[PDB]
């Protein structure tokens, strides 16, 4: 079909071999992306390295100007990009357009945030009297070449969240979108190409993991690896990074702790939106409800009728529950469903699969003995775990190897804050479903959920180092 | 029989096996330290993890109080600790006492800095109108268990630089001093024991690398590795750490760029001080002079004479040049000296070695094909490299795999700042020798020199994470 | 008599005339303080201005060391100083000792905060491309001579809160304690004298307002006026200061808003402590309760019995309620009491006065027509105003000319924050009485309550200015 | 003729009386502005007070969007506004258009700077162990109604520097342009009207000082006074403000210190540009040269030749030297000239006045006895004061009642920094003429030059207060 090309050193390049991409919801051929060689990756890196000095030499306002233009182009082509993105990752069309819009928003915000990254002046006299004439002028500097790897669920948005912060600070980029999402990633590249950023500043890489997977990370040209994906690959990247800085956004199994004094209707609505969005294919999402026994029956019934209201179908029809990314993912989800059922869990909503389209399932009576209580499904299945104390909810919650976010539903805020402190997660939302939401806020995880702090200002400081110049006055 | 003990969970413990430590200069037996088994390391970690919650539960001021007490004790016992330190690593007595004082200074400063790590409140309305009532209360939290490993050249100072910043924030510690320097590390431990920190908060580990080296780092109880040592072991740690946070301070080959308008006497004075301090056994130290040809002859003559004025002898005599840490090191340094001489470099001092005491030597006309132009000696040998332009000096300086610090001797400050920007190092001192000096300043190194930003405040930030609590205002 | 002396330019000086000071609770002569002339004030100012450059020239750590020494001395002498303070301002004995401890805490904290006031480096390229090589090195500097004036209720504590932050930054001090409290102020001066600060750095001023009141403020030598006192005196200082920087802490009429979902026992306990501490002679203290009608009867009954539990008597007996500072104050408070009584307010405690000792009294059914609803009594009298909605409570609270702090008692935090945003005050405490509490927190008041932001870091920032050095990099 | 109207509460309003404005260079009538009454001022303030809560209730991004729109309109009409601005204040056309561009720049920057308003979270445990569960959530709030008063020399630019920072934070504005510059001010008002900001958020006031001068400042509805103008008027506002926060930008007598090692040609060019810009009608401008005797003759000759190259004439011809603002201004300048001449000063360039057009004059041999050595002329007259030491230069410089900025021309940077620390000014430029330059940098003056710190972020911080909410975690 349409043969897409990689953007390398200001030029569009096809490769000798290609990878055909198909729509998860229909199997229809979407087009093809290049299957790059290691030699081709070498060229991308060499081009970026050559271009970095001149890019860093520009003023901050000039780099922000380029980024603003990119965002403007995305807004202009949001329908065009959204249409393909919707088809490529089986995401509802309007939701796909939303991803592009949020990408433009983050890119603009990072542009303005990045030009406000001030330095500091330190006094020697603060530490020792003899060094009172000694001052340190410390300023921020880019790390060099940043390798950005986006995920299939947010191939464009979670690409811009890494790209914009890196670029504003003077770093150059090598963007590797997920294969299932590479066409959308190359469409994102078109915006950078049209914006006119100097050749070599922004480049893209597409190909098979077996061929270039480790190669792109182990390459000595790369000064920083910013990745969103599976924990297994994140672990491997950490090792391959060696001593080089990294940022990892891995899995999540966000717990929603529900106390006896919680607004059950508000809780139920939040749990529904958080758990079933994009068919549960989101890292930050309610994946387990730890509810006090006395209010469990009532909450569960409220959630059951709300699950029945969810639409199920195709991405072009903006259905709440769309087909999962692939067959293997759907099979994995079933294994979890089977395990729970076999161990005694109660499916309160119909268990049905058509192709890779699994209907939303509410599982009550879920125990810690079930895989569903621990493993991230990335499917439309929600387990309810009944607890008898806040202490139990906290131990169950913390036992997870994941620690992205948590939700606390209660009307006792001081208590909510105390519980929040004990929870091994990056962010705790009080009376609200978990969310990366409001991109200026920090986004991070504890334990196996990741490494490094995201959020615009934080991602900016992460991909920058400092240069200290010390001298004596008089 | 002067068998030192590890401090584990509030108690002093011997091990089945011991490691006898000898004075590098006289060969005299100083005593022995425990050769811990893998199971004993397990207990240390179990003890720390068990006590971490209660330690974090204390107020910041209480943790600072404990730290100030440790500093007071170190100051009180500076002569006694310095006496043993001097003998253990063949460091001049006065310099050994100074290391203890600086350790007390860093501990006190970290205690107070850590009390002031303010949190931040973010507005949802800054990014999205619909989220104007949503705010994020972001506060710092400890990472858990920090594994601190100090170097032979500063077993106490570069132990406290890790321990204090970690402790003030709510982290617990497992301290691994270098084997040659473990007695001194255990002396530091005594101060922590006398200060009365809760059992398990501060613990020590001693043993053979062949038995516990990898084990202490690969242990999943460890949440952070803070290390100062060889680049080879540093690389290994990066891999073994996985995706866990690390701080690494590895080698250096600091260049002293001398321009035509430099104050030659001042430049000579600084070069000598920096190059030969502790017989060149310092990471931050002038290890190569890149001098403009026109002033080369004059500078070299000054340095030549100053080298011959350096005192050579024993630690108890406060000699500038003392015996190197061990035989293997002296063999290595002598090999470097011979390589330069055999290759035709102009030796300006006799080549002389007695035991592991290598007399200071200056080499002029050092070329890029000579090992001394690149390898970190950790010995009293200084290469002079003549350049034709600042352009050339910058190229040679940046060619090194090391990038700790650099010195620039010139009276043209605007141009000095311009050169600093291009130099791939952490800190650039103008008209002063390189130095970690004034511990509130950032201490870091580009390329293979390390990972992470040191200096008191930066160390605290590095060993802490963030917890964000988000809620809507009504 | 026991004649005290002023500390001026490193020497203790008596004046031609003096002022005899008597104990408010007994009438016994406590001693005398100098009644300075305008020429003696000129010398004090001349001495400080002369010593300022050398004081500014010292390192930050040196100035911090001097301050730590002062705090150490105050801690040693807390009982000796507190005993006289207790007698001088009729404050409970143990409470007076607590004030000296708090002063030492403030001094120590300010010393450590002030050595960490980092500077910043700004980039011209953030604003315009043509200025990308232009940077601004911005560092803090002292304002010069600071005139610190403490209040009668905290002559030592509210002296240290101004003196320490000013001194650490490099400013010199002229300390004017209140006449009734001048002996205690001079005792504080002894600690500074023993600490050994350079002559002229710290000086005291004592005398009659009719002779030097306006003179000390109008003097051109003074660069900053930091005052705590009556709203009237504060109002004229703002005028007399011209365009010179000032800090004013004036009266308050803190409201405690009690909602229907409040924990009444906790509310009653806090209101009692806040309203009656030091017989109501505190700027930050609950001075009016705005309670929802539904819970009014129960709350009032609780507060009623708790007032009857308050100890009444002499300062030496640690009574909760001690005699007021003077006759004029007691007459004023008795007039406010009679106004409420004659107008029909429900007195829930007997009206009694012995000497200048007014017994604690609670008034319910207080209307806006009564003086007690608006005027700051600085006496042990608490009005209860019944409201029918939080809207009404907010209207009433904001109607006051005062806006220092406010308390909100409720279990609905989101709503509490929303109400806080509408209240015209500096600080809002949720489920706790108002308080200057933990001096690291900001302390400020809207409207007639003052000007400037206090609390340690804020006080330092306020008494310092900025110096920006701009240069181009080559 | 062209009758201009004030923008009041979303409406354009004319007054019963009017003030006709004439061009300073031609005497030709440009039009008229309303001569407001105290009652009309009352309405404007009432309007803004009513609209403030709703303006404050909007999200930060919404307020930034309004500001960006204003900036875009300004850029669109930069030639139209610049045309009138040029004639109204006798400023060269291109310079007038340039003023408009900088205004849109400051507004855009303030919008994005303010958008990033974040508070802080403080720990009670940092100060007291007993308060470890107590935290302070500190957030910024607007002060309310800001009275912005711009100067004749920058009626639009120095209106926007006050307006945008105020508006982004949620404050409402009352804009009082200078009578001679009110038409241009009302033209700026058109952009705010077209951008569609809510009625009452932005309002304008014009009229006679004898009628509304003091009224506008004394008014109780005003919460902050931001003014740029004469020192005398500033002193008046300082008193009239009482305890209310203000920002004052007053006179300047910027000294240019020239050392023996200065690049004389660069120095001369800078002095010429800074001293003669807008015929010397700038606060931040080289107003006195303190040059070392040894290089004085050479520098003076260079400056003399460059003065003769300056153009003299009409605004529409972009002349460097244009007629002064009014007759009294020109009379004052002539008085300063006479004094210097009568006292022995040497006029190296022709003394000539036609109308209010005074040709550029270079005065050599100027002494401290002459008025021209101290008073701000606001005319094209530059005095050279020869010194024999840096010590004398600093003394002469600091003796001034003004302390806005200063320039140091020397190649010895460490010394330059040491001198900078000694100079009583807000900003020191090394080897560059003084300038408010890059509005992100702080702009402030010492002594009689003003009050408060300007520069975008600083201006935003000044017109905002803080609201602290304190609670204990359970």
């Amino acid at each position: 079909t349409k043969q897409y090309k990689n953007y390398v050193n200001g030029e569009w390049k096809l490769s000798e071999n290609e990878i055909k991409i198909y729509e998860p919801a229909s199997g229809a051929e979407l087009g093809s992306v290049p299957a790059m060689s290691t030699e081709e990756v070498d060229y991308v890196y060499a081009s970026a390295k050559k271009a970095q000095p001149a890019w860093r030499a520009l003023s901050y306002i000039e780099r922000a100007a380029y980024l603003h233009k990119v965002a403007d182009i995305l807004m202009r082509d949001k329908e065009k990009i959204g249409a393909i993105l919707s088809k490529e990752v089986a995401k509802g069309y309007k939701s796909a357009v939303s991803e592009v819009v949020r990408t433009a928003e983050i890119i603009n915000y990072a542009a303005e945030e990045g030009l406000r990254m001030e330095g500091e002046v330190l006094e020697g006299g603060s530490f020792e009297a003899a060094s009172k004439k000694k001052i340190a002028v410390v300023r921020r500097e880019p790390v060099g070449l940043v390798l950005a790897i986006s995920p299939f669920n947010y191939p464009v948005n979670l690409a811009g969240s890494k790209i914009a912060p890196a670029l504003i600070a003077g770093n150059v980029i090598a963007f590797k979108p997920p294969t299932q999402g590479s066409i959308s990633g190359l469409l994102l590249a078109e915006a950078f190409a049209e914006a006119g950023l100097p050749a070599g500043v922004f480049n893209t890489i597409t190909g098979r993991g077996s061929e270039i997977g480790d190669y792109i990370v182990e390459h000595q040209a790369v000064n920083f690896i910013n990745f969103t994906g599976s924990t297994g690959i994140g672990e491997r990247i950490g090792k391959m990074a060696g001593m080089r800085p990294i940022m990892l956004e891995l899995g999540g199994k966000d717990s929603a702790i529900v106390l006896e004094d919680a607004d059950l209707e508000l809780t139920a609505k939040n749990i529904i939106a958080g758990a079933f969005g994009y068919s549960g294919q989101r890292c930050t999402a309610v994946k387990r409800v730890l509810v006090m026994e006395s209010v469990a029956d009532e909450l569960v019934e409220k959630i059951r009728e709300k699950v029945l209201a969810l639409t199920i179908g195709n991405p072009e029809d903006d259905a709440d529950i769309t087909p999962l990314i692939d067959t293997k993912s759907a099979d994995y989800v079933e294994g979890l469903i089977n395990d729970a059922n076999d161990k005694g869990a109660t499916a309160l909503t119909e268990i049905k699969r058509e192709g890779n389209l699994i209907c939303p399932i509410l599982f009550d009576k879920v125990t810690t003995d079930m895989r569903l209580a621990w493993e991230e499904p990335f499917g439309p299945v929600l387990p309810i775990i009944r607890v008898t104390s806040v202490e139990e909810a906290i131990e169950i919650s913390n036992k997870s190897e994941y620690g992205l976010q948590a939700s606390i539903f209660t009307n006792d805020f001081p208590r909510a804050f105390g519980i929040a402190e004990q929870l091994e997660v990056g962010t705790v939302h009080i009376n609200n479903k978990t969310q990366r939401g409001t991109d200026n806020f920090p986004f991070l995880g504890a334990k196996k959920s990741g490494a490094g702090i995201q959020g615009v200002k934080y991602s900016i400081e992460a991909m920058t180092t400092v240069k200290s110049v010390v001298f004596d006055i008089k």
